[PDB]
């Protein structure tokens, strides 16, 4: 499904995302937005390594879901890649806490860094009742 923007905002934050390890709702709205255009069920193959990015995050399969298919990964949020690609994105949001429980946080996103990072991001949430 693809999200539109305020239904998210209100969705991410029953889902405990407000302010989850220092980042605010906004900065994960800019996040799906640039990654996905709020897209659950999005894939995106890297040729380059072999990994795939899955779902309204893009989540990558070397190291945070399992696809099988990718060489050397491993699964730390220990899911399918295929749960990265429901509507409900209870287990997608789950791995992201996963991801930023990590050194980097949400830097671990590169499109994180090149389009929310050091910006005012304040419009994401605009309205939104969030």
């Amino acid at each position: 499904k693809v999200f539109e923007r305020c239904e998210l905002a209100r969705t991410l934050k029953r889902l405990g995302m407000d302010g989850y390890r220092g980042i605010s709702l906004a900065n994960w709205m800019c996040l799906a937005k640039w990654e996905s255009g709020y897209n659950t069920r999005a894939t995106n193959y890297n040729a380059g390594d072999r990994s795939t990015d899955y779902g309204i995050f893009q989540i990558n399969s070397r190291y945070w879901c399992n696809d099988g298919k990718t060489p050397g990964a491993v699964n730390a949020c220990h899911l399918s890649c295929s749960a990265l690609l429901q509507d409900n994105i209870a287990d997608a949001v789950a791995c992201a806490k996963r991801v930023v429980r990590d050194p980097q946080g949400i830097r671990a996103w590169v499109a994180w860094r090149n389009r929310c990072q050091n910006r005012d991001v304040r419009q994401y949430v605009q309205g939104c009742g969030v």
